[PDB]
């Protein structure tokens, strides 16, 4: 990361062309003008220590390093000469983290859509959540083919942006976190396996909070540890509960690989999307 080289000349933004809004360590929202080819608003990231300052200048190395991706959030530009504090610039995706949002559709759901389709404008869908499924597991996809481990896989970390389309984020958890990162301190990308399946329970439930009534003590992490594991959201298909448990299997060479998962989601989705046409046709 710190050996990872910062190109200023396609980066650097100036501070002036800012203009800091609400929050959103700290994130805030923001109007930039110019920041690329008006005045556009974009969400940023910055130092509300030299320690934390070489923290946040390696996350934006990384992130330029990474690349672009539809489903990672875009990194757009960042002030990091002289003058003033170090922010990093992304774009602003205005609907914010998936948890929320699905816990506010929870009166505007039906499995799929049939005419009079005016009936459902705007609900979720089956195909909105396996597609917000597959869409993250792309990411991931992504993010794991460069050696890249979030270590915060979860909803809150899952923004919605214009047209359905999300993306992975990191605002920086025992919840979201394997057997083996909870008692050996290991992350991989195999943990971040398990995150995703915690994440696909909670798309699943429609933004509901993981494991709901249970204390998460001593007893939870054992049971996890001897194989106990959350039972089927409201909302999920078969299938996806069962990816859910591959997700979290105990062994974790054992777990799928994303680029299993985006293959796996992607077949549910076509014929999740072929049932519907029939069930549209037939009514
Ligand atoms: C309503 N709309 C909003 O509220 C809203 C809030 C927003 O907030 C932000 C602001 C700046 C950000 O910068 C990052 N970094 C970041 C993103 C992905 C990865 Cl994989 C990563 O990786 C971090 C590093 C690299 C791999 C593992 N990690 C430890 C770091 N996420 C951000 C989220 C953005 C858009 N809308």
């Amino acid at each position: 990361a710190e050996r990872l080289p910062y190109d200023a000349s396609k980066w650097e933004f100036p501070r002036d062309r800012l203009k800091l809004g609400k929050p959103l360590g700290q994130v805030i929202e923001a109007d930039a003008f110019g920041i690329d080819k008006t005045c556009r608003t974009v969400a940023v990231k910055m130092l509300k220590t030299h320690s934390e300052h070489r923290a946040l200048m390696s996350e934006l190395k990384i992130l330029i390093h990474i690349g672009h991706h539809l489903n990672v959030v875009n990194l757009l530009g960042a002030c990091t000469k002289p003058g003033g504090p170090l922010m990093v610039i992304t774009e602003f995706c205005k609907f914010g983290n998936l948890s929320t949002y699905l816990r506010s559709k929870r009166n505007e759901f039906v499995p799929y859509k049939v005419a009079p389709e005016d009936l459902y404008k705007d609900f979720l869908t089956l195909e909105h959540l396996i597609c917000y499924s597959f869409q993250v597991a792309k990411g991931m996809e992504f993010l794991a083919s460069r050696k890249c481990i979030h270590r915060d896989l979860a909803a809150r970390n899952i923004l919605l942006s214009e047209k359905n389309v999300v993306k992975i984020c990191d605002f920086g958890p025992l919840k979201w976190m394997a057997p083996e990162t909870i008692f050996d301190r290991v992350y991989t990308i195999q943990s971040d396996v398990w995150s995703f399946g915690v994440l696909l329970w909670e798309i699943f439930s429609l933004g509901a909070s993981p494991y709901p009534g249970v204390k998460i003590d001593e007893e939870f992490c054992r049971r996890l540890k001897e194989g106990t594991r959350m039972r089927a959201p409201d909302y999920t298909t078969p299938e996806m509960y069962q990816t859910m448990l591959d997700c979290w299997h105990g062994e974790p060479s054992q777990r799928p690989t994303f680029s299993e998962l985006v293959e796996h989601l992607g077949n549910l989705l076509q014929a999740n999307a072929q049932q519907d046409r029939h069930h549209h046709h037939h009514h």
